[PDB]
Protein backbone atom coordinates (compact mmCIF):
# COMPACT_ATOMS: atom_id res chain seq x y z
CA UNK A 1 0.00 0.00 0.00
CA UNK A 2 1.23 3.47 -1.06
CA UNK A 3 1.08 6.15 1.86
CA UNK A 4 -0.40 9.71 1.26
CA UNK A 5 1.57 12.14 -0.84
CA UNK A 6 3.24 14.59 1.94
CA UNK A 7 2.23 18.06 0.73
CA UNK A 8 5.59 19.15 0.23
CA UNK A 9 6.27 16.25 -2.45
CA UNK A 10 5.59 17.19 -6.06
CA UNK A 11 2.93 14.94 -7.79
CA UNK A 12 4.96 14.75 -10.41
CA UNK A 13 8.44 13.49 -8.66
CA UNK A 14 6.07 10.28 -7.73
CA UNK A 15 7.81 7.08 -8.95
CA UNK A 16 6.41 3.83 -6.05
CA UNK A 17 9.07 1.88 -6.51
CA UNK A 18 9.29 -0.46 -3.66
CA UNK A 19 12.70 -1.58 -2.65
CA UNK A 20 11.68 -4.84 -0.70
CA UNK A 21 9.49 -5.89 -3.84
CA UNK A 22 10.59 -4.46 -7.03
CA UNK A 23 8.07 -4.20 -9.94
CA UNK A 24 10.67 -6.06 -12.35
CA UNK A 25 12.25 -8.71 -10.15
CA UNK A 26 11.88 -11.40 -12.30
CA UNK A 27 14.68 -9.92 -14.53
CA UNK A 28 17.10 -9.57 -12.32
CA UNK A 29 17.10 -7.32 -9.18
CA UNK A 30 20.04 -5.10 -10.57
CA UNK A 31 17.72 -5.27 -13.66
CA UNK A 32 14.58 -4.29 -11.40
CA UNK A 33 16.46 -0.97 -9.60
CA UNK A 34 17.94 -0.08 -13.64
CA UNK A 35 14.05 1.05 -14.05
CA UNK A 36 14.68 3.97 -12.32
CA UNK A 37 17.31 5.26 -14.32
CA UNK A 38 15.22 4.86 -17.52
CA UNK A 39 14.55 8.06 -19.53
CA UNK A 40 11.81 9.86 -18.35
CA UNK A 41 12.59 9.33 -14.47
CA UNK A 42 13.88 12.42 -12.64
CA UNK A 43 17.01 11.98 -10.89
CA UNK A 44 14.67 12.01 -7.53
CA UNK A 45 11.65 10.46 -7.66
CA UNK A 46 9.58 9.89 -4.35
CA UNK A 47 7.74 6.44 -3.59
CA UNK A 48 4.93 6.39 -1.71
CA UNK A 49 5.61 2.84 -0.45
CA UNK A 50 7.16 1.88 2.74
CA UNK A 51 5.68 4.88 4.50
CA UNK A 52 6.81 6.81 1.91
CA UNK A 53 10.78 8.23 0.91
CA UNK A 54 12.81 10.08 -2.04
CA UNK A 55 14.99 7.78 -3.84
CA UNK A 56 18.09 9.20 -5.87
CA UNK A 57 18.55 7.60 -8.87
CA UNK A 58 21.92 8.84 -10.54
CA UNK A 59 25.82 8.39 -9.18
CA UNK A 60 26.14 12.28 -9.43
CA UNK A 61 23.42 12.66 -6.41
CA UNK A 62 24.16 9.31 -4.53
CA UNK A 63 28.01 11.12 -4.19
CA UNK A 64 26.86 14.30 -3.31
CA UNK A 65 24.51 13.29 -0.76
CA UNK A 66 27.12 10.74 0.71
CA UNK A 67 29.38 13.50 1.32
CA UNK A 68 26.76 15.46 2.25
CA UNK A 69 26.83 14.34 6.49
CA UNK A 70 25.53 17.88 7.81
CA UNK A 71 22.32 17.61 5.36
CA UNK A 72 22.36 13.79 5.18
CA UNK A 73 22.30 12.38 8.59
CA UNK A 74 23.31 8.42 9.06
CA UNK A 75 21.18 8.16 12.30
CA UNK A 76 18.11 7.01 10.89
CA UNK A 77 19.96 5.15 8.01
CA UNK A 78 17.32 2.10 7.06
CA UNK A 79 13.59 2.25 5.46
CA UNK A 80 11.27 1.75 6.81
CA UNK A 81 11.23 4.80 9.16
CA UNK A 82 10.49 2.11 11.72
CA UNK A 83 13.61 0.42 11.38
CA UNK A 84 15.31 3.27 10.80
CA UNK A 85 14.45 4.69 13.99
CA UNK A 86 16.04 1.24 15.90
CA UNK A 87 18.76 1.13 13.65
CA UNK A 88 22.00 1.62 16.12
CA UNK A 89 24.72 -0.55 15.36
CA UNK A 90 28.05 1.28 15.67
CA UNK A 91 29.34 3.19 13.76
CA UNK A 92 26.65 3.29 11.47
CA UNK A 93 24.35 5.23 13.04
CA UNK A 94 26.63 7.94 13.68
CA UNK A 95 27.24 10.94 11.44
CA UNK A 96 30.86 12.35 11.87
CA UNK A 97 32.58 13.56 13.79
CA UNK A 98 31.70 11.47 17.08
CA UNK A 99 31.79 8.64 14.33
CA UNK A 100 35.49 8.07 13.73
CA UNK A 101 36.81 6.99 16.85
CA UNK A 102 34.63 3.90 16.62
CA UNK A 103 35.72 3.22 13.10
CA UNK A 104 38.86 3.00 13.70
CA UNK A 105 38.56 0.43 16.69
CA UNK A 106 36.13 -1.59 13.99
CA UNK A 107 38.82 -1.14 11.68
CA UNK A 108 41.77 -2.82 13.99
CA UNK A 109 39.65 -6.03 13.68
CA UNK A 110 38.45 -6.10 9.87
CA UNK A 111 41.35 -3.99 8.34
CA UNK A 112 44.33 -5.31 5.73
CA UNK A 113 46.34 -6.35 8.48
CA UNK A 114 43.66 -8.66 10.37
CA UNK A 115 43.02 -10.18 6.42
CA UNK A 116 46.71 -10.64 6.13
CA UNK A 117 46.67 -12.76 8.86
CA UNK A 118 43.69 -14.40 8.50
CA UNK A 119 44.79 -15.63 4.37
CA UNK A 120 45.80 -18.64 4.86
CA UNK A 121 42.50 -19.66 6.80
CA UNK A 122 40.50 -18.29 3.82
CA UNK A 123 42.43 -20.15 1.44
CA UNK A 124 42.36 -23.81 3.26
CA UNK A 125 38.56 -23.13 3.55
CA UNK A 126 37.50 -21.93 0.26
CA UNK A 127 39.58 -25.10 -0.88
CA UNK A 128 37.98 -27.57 1.18
CA UNK A 129 34.60 -26.55 0.65
CA UNK A 130 35.31 -26.68 -3.58
CA UNK A 131 37.37 -30.11 -3.65
CA UNK A 132 34.45 -31.70 -1.74
CA UNK A 133 32.10 -30.33 -3.97
CA UNK A 134 34.48 -31.07 -6.84
CA UNK A 135 33.33 -34.82 -7.60
CA UNK A 136 29.77 -34.85 -6.57
CA UNK A 137 28.72 -32.86 -10.61
CA UNK A 138 26.37 -30.46 -8.21
CA UNK A 139 25.65 -28.25 -5.74
CA UNK A 140 22.95 -25.39 -4.13
CA UNK A 141 25.47 -23.20 -4.66
CA UNK A 142 24.12 -20.66 -1.91
CA UNK A 143 23.72 -23.30 0.91
CA UNK A 144 26.53 -25.19 -0.15
CA UNK A 145 29.37 -22.22 -0.42
CA UNK A 146 27.90 -18.77 -0.35
CA UNK A 147 26.99 -19.20 3.02
CA UNK A 148 29.25 -21.24 4.80
CA UNK A 149 32.90 -19.61 3.13
CA UNK A 150 32.35 -15.77 3.94
CA UNK A 151 29.99 -16.99 7.73
CA UNK A 152 32.75 -19.20 8.91
CA UNK A 153 35.43 -17.04 8.17
CA UNK A 154 33.79 -14.44 10.23
CA UNK A 155 32.65 -16.59 13.05
CA UNK A 156 36.14 -17.81 13.45
CA UNK A 157 37.29 -13.85 13.37
CA UNK A 158 34.81 -13.56 16.09
CA UNK A 159 35.02 -16.82 18.07
CA UNK A 160 31.56 -17.69 17.90
CA UNK A 161 30.43 -21.06 17.60
CA UNK A 162 29.87 -22.35 13.66
CA UNK A 163 26.27 -23.90 15.12
CA UNK A 164 25.32 -20.06 16.11
CA UNK A 165 24.72 -19.69 12.01
CA UNK A 166 21.33 -20.73 11.47
CA UNK A 167 20.37 -18.41 14.36
CA UNK A 168 22.17 -15.60 13.78
CA UNK A 169 22.24 -15.79 10.29
CA UNK A 170 17.76 -15.96 10.52
CA UNK A 171 18.12 -12.73 12.81
CA UNK A 172 20.63 -10.59 10.37
CA UNK A 173 18.43 -11.70 7.04
CA UNK A 174 15.49 -10.16 9.21
CA UNK A 175 17.58 -6.55 9.38
CA UNK A 176 17.71 -6.92 5.48
CA UNK A 177 14.97 -8.91 3.81
CA UNK A 178 12.35 -9.35 6.69
CA UNK A 179 10.40 -11.86 5.24
CA UNK A 180 7.53 -10.59 8.20
CA UNK A 181 8.25 -12.35 11.08
CA UNK A 182 10.31 -10.06 12.98
CA UNK A 183 10.25 -6.49 12.62
CA UNK A 184 13.80 -4.69 12.70
CA UNK A 185 14.00 -3.42 16.35
CA UNK A 186 13.07 -7.37 17.22
CA UNK A 187 15.49 -8.81 15.31
CA UNK A 188 17.90 -6.37 16.69
CA UNK A 189 16.58 -6.82 20.38
CA UNK A 190 17.60 -10.87 19.72
CA UNK A 191 20.80 -10.31 18.16
CA UNK A 192 21.70 -7.89 21.19
CA UNK A 193 20.23 -10.67 23.33
CA UNK A 194 23.19 -12.86 22.00
CA UNK A 195 25.43 -10.87 22.33
CA UNK A 196 25.35 -9.34 25.61
CA UNK A 197 26.49 -12.18 27.89
CA UNK A 198 29.28 -12.77 25.28
CA UNK A 199 30.67 -9.51 25.53
CA UNK A 200 30.34 -9.19 29.33
CA UNK A 201 32.39 -12.85 29.19
CA UNK A 202 35.16 -11.32 27.27
CA UNK A 203 34.96 -8.02 29.03
CA UNK A 204 35.88 -10.26 32.14
CA UNK A 205 38.23 -13.04 30.47
CA UNK A 206 39.51 -11.17 26.88
CA UNK A 207 40.49 -13.56 24.88
CA UNK A 208 42.10 -12.69 20.89
CA UNK A 209 39.10 -12.98 18.88
CA UNK A 210 36.94 -9.39 17.31
CA UNK A 211 33.95 -9.08 20.27
CA UNK A 212 37.33 -9.15 22.83
CA UNK A 213 39.30 -6.70 20.70
CA UNK A 214 36.20 -4.53 20.77
CA UNK A 215 34.86 -5.23 24.25
CA UNK A 216 38.01 -4.30 25.88
CA UNK A 217 39.37 -1.68 22.85
CA UNK A 218 39.54 2.13 23.54
CA UNK A 219 37.53 5.01 21.50
CA UNK A 220 40.07 8.26 21.24
CA UNK A 221 41.65 6.88 24.37
CA UNK A 222 38.83 6.54 26.38
CA UNK A 223 37.40 2.39 27.36
CA UNK A 224 34.20 1.56 25.58
CA UNK A 225 30.93 1.29 26.74
CA UNK A 226 29.15 -1.89 27.48
CA UNK A 227 26.58 -0.91 25.39
CA UNK A 228 28.57 0.20 22.61
CA UNK A 229 30.58 -2.63 22.02
CA UNK A 230 27.16 -4.18 21.48
CA UNK A 231 26.16 -1.83 19.04
CA UNK A 232 29.49 -2.60 17.13
CA UNK A 233 29.63 -6.20 17.81
CA UNK A 234 26.26 -6.04 16.11
CA UNK A 235 27.17 -4.72 12.79
CA UNK A 236 29.80 -6.29 12.60
CA UNK A 237 27.68 -9.75 12.98
CA UNK A 238 25.24 -8.11 10.00
CA UNK A 239 28.57 -7.43 7.92
CA UNK A 240 29.93 -11.09 8.39
CA UNK A 241 26.67 -12.95 7.12
CA UNK A 242 24.98 -10.69 5.10
CA UNK A 243 27.10 -9.01 2.46
CA UNK A 244 29.57 -11.30 0.57
CA UNK A 245 27.47 -14.48 0.81
CA UNK A 246 24.46 -12.58 -1.43
CA UNK A 247 27.37 -11.01 -3.74
CA UNK A 248 28.96 -14.39 -4.22
CA UNK A 249 26.11 -15.88 -5.54
CA UNK A 250 25.43 -12.92 -8.01
CA UNK A 251 28.75 -13.61 -9.41
CA UNK A 252 28.78 -16.99 -9.62
CA UNK A 253 24.93 -17.30 -11.37
CA UNK A 254 26.72 -14.80 -13.75
CA UNK A 255 29.66 -17.15 -14.34
CA UNK A 256 28.02 -20.30 -14.98
CA UNK A 257 25.95 -18.23 -17.52
CA UNK A 258 28.71 -16.82 -19.58
CA UNK A 259 31.39 -19.22 -20.54
CA UNK A 260 33.01 -16.68 -22.77
CA UNK A 261 33.99 -14.67 -18.85
CA UNK A 262 34.80 -18.11 -17.25
CA UNK A 263 37.18 -18.73 -20.32
CA UNK A 264 38.62 -15.20 -19.89
CA UNK A 265 39.58 -15.95 -16.66
CA UNK A 266 40.54 -19.44 -17.13
CA UNK A 267 43.30 -18.56 -19.85
CA UNK A 268 44.21 -15.11 -18.21
CA UNK A 269 44.04 -15.83 -14.38
CA UNK A 270 46.06 -12.46 -13.68
CA UNK A 271 42.38 -10.99 -14.59
CA UNK A 272 41.14 -12.06 -11.46
CA UNK A 273 41.59 -8.96 -9.84
CA UNK A 274 39.79 -6.56 -12.19
CA UNK A 275 37.36 -9.13 -12.84
CA UNK A 276 36.48 -8.61 -9.22
CA UNK A 277 36.29 -5.25 -9.29
CA UNK A 278 33.68 -5.42 -12.63
CA UNK A 279 31.41 -8.04 -10.95
CA UNK A 280 31.06 -5.71 -7.90
CA UNK A 281 30.10 -2.65 -9.91
CA UNK A 282 27.59 -5.00 -12.27
CA UNK A 283 26.17 -6.92 -9.18
CA UNK A 284 26.19 -4.34 -7.18
CA UNK A 285 23.96 -5.10 -3.93
CA UNK A 286 23.59 -2.55 -1.29
CA UNK A 287 21.13 0.55 -0.66
CA UNK A 288 20.43 2.18 2.12
CA UNK A 289 19.81 5.67 3.17
CA UNK A 290 20.06 9.54 5.18
CA UNK A 291 17.62 11.62 6.95
CA UNK A 292 17.20 14.76 6.43
CA UNK A 293 18.66 17.23 9.41
CA UNK A 294 16.82 20.31 8.16
CA UNK A 295 14.58 21.39 5.17
CA UNK A 296 17.05 21.48 2.35
CA UNK A 297 16.99 22.30 -1.32
CA UNK A 298 18.86 19.71 -3.21
CA UNK A 299 18.60 19.47 -6.98
CA UNK A 300 15.90 21.79 -7.50
CA UNK A 301 13.51 19.69 -4.77
CA UNK A 302 12.48 20.59 -1.53
CA UNK A 303 13.27 18.34 1.11
CA UNK A 304 12.15 18.34 4.22
CA UNK A 305 13.33 18.21 7.79
CA UNK A 306 12.44 14.13 9.31
CA UNK A 307 12.83 12.87 5.30
CA UNK A 308 14.48 9.90 4.58
CA UNK A 309 16.07 9.04 1.22
CA UNK A 310 17.08 6.11 -0.45
CA UNK A 311 20.38 6.73 -1.83
CA UNK A 312 21.11 2.90 -3.05
CA UNK A 313 25.07 2.11 -3.70
CA UNK A 314 23.72 -0.21 -6.34
CA UNK A 315 22.55 2.03 -8.58
CA UNK A 316 25.83 4.53 -8.69
CA UNK A 317 27.93 2.06 -10.96
CA UNK A 318 25.13 0.74 -13.13
CA UNK A 319 24.62 4.57 -14.38
CA UNK A 320 25.05 5.12 -17.96
CA UNK A 321 26.48 8.35 -17.02
CA UNK A 322 29.15 7.12 -14.96
CA UNK A 323 30.02 4.05 -17.00
CA UNK A 324 28.84 3.11 -20.70
CA UNK A 325 26.86 -0.06 -21.68
CA UNK A 326 26.56 -0.73 -17.83
CA UNK A 327 24.51 -3.59 -17.71
CA UNK A 328 27.56 -5.66 -20.09
CA UNK A 329 30.24 -6.96 -17.73
CA UNK A 330 34.05 -5.95 -19.29
CA UNK A 331 36.50 -7.03 -17.39
CA UNK A 332 38.73 -4.79 -19.16
CA UNK A 333 36.61 -1.56 -18.23
CA UNK A 334 38.69 1.17 -18.48
CA UNK A 335 37.84 2.96 -15.24
CA UNK A 336 35.36 1.07 -13.54
CA UNK A 337 33.07 3.75 -11.89
CA UNK A 338 30.88 2.51 -8.51
CA UNK A 339 29.92 2.93 -4.89
CA UNK A 340 29.39 -0.99 -3.97
CA UNK A 341 31.34 -0.05 -0.47
CA UNK A 342 29.51 2.71 -0.11
CA UNK A 343 31.04 6.23 -0.01
CA UNK A 344 31.99 9.37 2.06
CA UNK A 345 32.99 8.49 5.69
CA UNK A 346 31.20 5.34 5.95
CA UNK A 347 33.12 3.65 3.50
CA UNK A 348 32.83 -0.03 4.15
CA UNK A 349 35.34 -1.51 6.87
CA UNK A 350 35.37 -4.89 5.84
CA UNK A 351 35.93 -4.42 1.79
CA UNK A 352 39.39 -5.65 2.25
CA UNK A 353 37.96 -8.72 4.17
CA UNK A 354 35.10 -8.89 0.93
CA UNK A 355 37.77 -8.42 -1.66
CA UNK A 356 39.77 -11.35 -0.69
CA UNK A 357 37.05 -13.64 -0.06
CA UNK A 358 35.64 -12.58 -3.40
CA UNK A 359 39.23 -13.21 -5.24
CA UNK A 360 40.38 -16.39 -3.28
CA UNK A 361 36.70 -17.50 -4.31
CA UNK A 362 37.06 -16.83 -8.46
CA UNK A 363 41.07 -18.29 -8.53
CA UNK A 364 40.20 -21.67 -6.69
CA UNK A 365 36.14 -22.36 -7.97
CA UNK A 366 37.68 -21.70 -11.49
CA UNK A 367 40.97 -23.90 -11.21
CA UNK A 368 39.08 -26.83 -10.14
CA UNK A 369 35.91 -26.58 -11.48
CA UNK A 370 36.49 -24.43 -14.76
CA UNK A 371 33.33 -25.16 -16.59
CA UNK A 372 29.88 -25.45 -14.88
CA UNK A 373 26.10 -24.13 -16.01
CA UNK A 374 23.05 -23.43 -13.62
CA UNK A 375 20.77 -26.54 -13.50
CA UNK A 376 18.76 -27.38 -16.37
CA UNK A 377 15.49 -25.70 -15.79
CA UNK A 378 16.07 -23.66 -12.09
CA UNK A 379 14.33 -20.67 -12.70
CA UNK A 380 16.60 -18.53 -10.85
CA UNK A 381 14.87 -16.16 -8.41
CA UNK A 382 16.16 -12.86 -7.13
CA UNK A 383 15.72 -11.06 -3.54
CA UNK A 384 15.55 -7.63 -2.88
CA UNK A 385 15.81 -5.52 0.39
CA UNK A 386 18.77 -3.72 1.84
CA UNK A 387 21.28 -6.14 0.83
CA UNK A 388 19.82 -7.99 -2.23
CA UNK A 389 20.26 -11.39 -2.92
CA UNK A 390 19.96 -14.78 -5.36
CA UNK A 391 17.29 -17.10 -3.38
CA UNK A 392 19.04 -20.49 -4.60
CA UNK A 393 21.42 -21.19 -7.21
CA UNK A 394 21.69 -24.90 -8.70
CA UNK A 395 24.66 -25.60 -10.37
CA UNK A 396 25.57 -28.76 -12.39
CA UNK A 397 28.72 -29.89 -13.64
CA UNK A 398 30.54 -33.06 -15.19
CA UNK A 399 33.03 -33.97 -12.61
CA UNK A 400 35.36 -35.50 -15.26
CA UNK A 401 35.80 -31.97 -16.45
CA UNK A 402 37.00 -30.96 -13.22
CA UNK A 403 40.61 -30.62 -11.82
CA UNK A 404 41.91 -31.56 -8.24
CA UNK A 405 45.15 -29.79 -6.66
C1 LIG B 1 30.37 -7.45 -0.83
C2 LIG B 1 30.61 -7.20 0.46
C3 LIG B 1 30.25 -5.85 1.13
C4 LIG B 1 29.53 -4.82 0.63
C5 LIG B 1 28.96 -4.59 -0.80
C6 LIG B 1 29.40 -3.85 1.70
C7 LIG B 1 28.84 -2.60 1.59
C8 LIG B 1 28.90 -1.60 2.56
C9 LIG B 1 28.30 -0.28 2.45
C10 LIG B 1 27.57 0.22 1.18
C11 LIG B 1 28.57 0.39 3.61
C12 LIG B 1 28.18 1.84 3.95
C13 LIG B 1 26.73 1.89 4.47
C14 LIG B 1 26.33 3.34 4.78
O1 LIG B 1 27.04 4.36 4.41
O2 LIG B 1 25.28 3.50 5.48
C15 LIG B 1 29.33 -0.47 4.48
C16 LIG B 1 29.77 -0.16 5.78
C17 LIG B 1 30.32 -1.07 6.63
N1 LIG B 1 30.75 -2.37 6.34
FE1 LIG B 1 30.58 -3.29 4.50
N2 LIG B 1 30.15 -4.32 2.79
C18 LIG B 1 30.56 -5.59 2.49
C19 LIG B 1 31.28 -6.43 3.33
C20 LIG B 1 31.53 -6.24 4.66
C21 LIG B 1 32.11 -7.20 5.60
C22 LIG B 1 32.55 -8.64 5.24
C23 LIG B 1 32.21 -6.55 6.79
C24 LIG B 1 32.70 -7.07 8.16
C25 LIG B 1 32.50 -8.33 8.53
C26 LIG B 1 31.68 -5.23 6.64
C27 LIG B 1 31.70 -4.24 7.64
C28 LIG B 1 31.20 -2.96 7.50
C29 LIG B 1 31.12 -2.03 8.59
C30 LIG B 1 31.58 -2.34 10.03
C31 LIG B 1 30.59 -0.76 8.01
C32 LIG B 1 30.22 0.57 8.71
C33 LIG B 1 31.36 1.58 8.53
C34 LIG B 1 30.85 2.90 9.05
O3 LIG B 1 29.62 3.08 9.31
O4 LIG B 1 31.69 3.79 9.31
N3 LIG B 1 31.36 -5.03 5.32
N4 LIG B 1 29.57 -1.66 3.79
C1 LIG C 1 24.41 -1.46 4.69
C2 LIG C 1 25.34 -2.51 5.27
C3 LIG C 1 25.80 -3.37 4.09
C4 LIG C 1 26.49 -1.86 6.05
C5 LIG C 1 27.14 -3.06 6.72
C6 LIG C 1 26.01 -4.06 6.99
C7 LIG C 1 24.79 -3.27 6.47
C8 LIG C 1 23.48 -4.07 6.26
C9 LIG C 1 24.71 -2.09 7.40
O1 LIG C 1 23.85 -1.93 8.46
C10 LIG C 1 25.82 -1.07 7.18
K1 LIG D 1 18.26 5.31 14.75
Amino acid sequence: NLAPLPPHVPEHLVFDFDMYNPSNLSAGVQEAWAVLQESNVPDLVWTRCNGGHWIATRGQLIREAYEDYRHFSSECPFIPREAGEAYDFIPTSMDPPEQRQFRALANQVVGMPVVDKLENRIQELACSLIESLRPQGQCNFTEDYAEPFPIRIFMLLAGLPEEDIPHLKYLTDQMTRPDGSMTFAEAKEALYDYLIPIIEQRRQKPGTDAISIVANGQVNGRPITSDEAKRMCGLLLVGGLDTVVNFLSFSMEFLAKSPEHRQELIERPERIPAACEELLRRFSLVADGRILTSDYEFHGVQLKKGDQILLPQMLSGLDERENACPMHVDFSRQKVSHTTFGHGSHLCLGQHLARREIIVTLKEWLTRIPDFSIAPGAQIQHKSGIVSGVQALPLVWDPATTKAV
